[PDB]
């Protein structure tokens, strides 16, 4: 487990600032929660602290760019962690699928191992968040699903193909199986 | 190191609701910081999820009462998290002093070794925090800290002491340990 040094202390205050007027969809919680879900997730995978300061802050550029750019972000923690979140950042597609395919397609073949080790604890974290709001709101939060199971499926899939089995996947594909009962 | 369980995720995001608009004093760095980086200090040392949950709620009380009671931190969490919780509730005597007095006091006897665990996380993350601040603002937050510096380390060293007493050298004890002897050297940097 990675020691809370000065950087990632840096780095989690940073997560913090940076999105404290940003909020998950379909509530009122702040988003920071999730980032740092995220963070959490990968110190039980990684020793590399720029991967769990990407982790941290891998929706900064594409959600809050107007508090915290990617010039700011090289300036407080160097190149690579810029390269890692610029590597997850995805352009602006118009089709969902044609995002997803392209997100699909890059994850596949041009992601770092590191960008491929952040995606799978963001896509976990994100469908541990939809299960826990199927059980507490029911059926009906789908208005707001095969979409989804494929979604979810194919990141796993990509996931074991880049990594091989690791923690983090294993319970990916946990949340895909209950997604599918 | 805990999965992140359901009950854990609601703990996240209940203190990230909490603290929304509750800021860290000095700066404008959303107080969550501060909580996550407590249960992420307690992650490293125990399994108990309910610890994890306290360390994340510890300030909920004292803090933003008005947004996140004691009832409720129960209805969520049960009563063990509850408990834990209140263990590290303070005197009401306006002296910092006295306060401070009664709380190690506790601390030292009637604390449970939990509650113990879950203050010294949160007293190492408030001294690596006034480290950062003091070492990246050192040319006019010294200023500020002089006056009050010997109170800051009294605080720190004997919070230190009682932890070490009650719990031994865990990973926490360790690192709480070599920052307050980074205290030292950084008023004794300030004295030469
Ligand atoms: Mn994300
Ligand atoms: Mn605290």
């Amino acid at each position: 487990m990675n020691t809370l040094s000065p950087r990632l202390r840096k780095a989690m205050n940073t997560a913090a600032w940076a999105h404290r007027h940003h909020v998950r969809k379909g509530g009122g919680i702040p988003y920071v929660s999730h980032l740092y879900s995220v963070m959490y997730l990968l110190a039980s995978v990684t020793n590399d602290e720029d991967v769990l300061i990407a982790g941290l802050l891998h929706d900064t550029l594409e959600d809050v760019p107007e508090e915290y750019n990617s010039a700011q972000l090289e300036a407080d923690f160097g190149p690579r962690v810029r390269e890692l979140v610029e590597e997850l950042t995805k352009q602006p597609l118009k089709s969902w699928k044609a995002r997803a395919d392209a997100y699909l397609l890059h994850l596949s073949a041009g992601a770092s191992l590191e960008a491929v080790l952040i995606s799978t604890a963001d896509k976990l974290h994100n469908l541990m968040s939809i299960l826990d709001d199927l059980e507490i709101h029911g059926e009906d939060l789908w208005q707001r699903k095969e979409q989804q199971i494929w979604w979810y499926s194919e990141v796993y899939q990509i996931s074991l193909q880049r990594l091989g089995f690791n923690e983090l996947n294993k319970q990916l594909g946990l949340c895909v199986e209950k997604l599918l009962k």
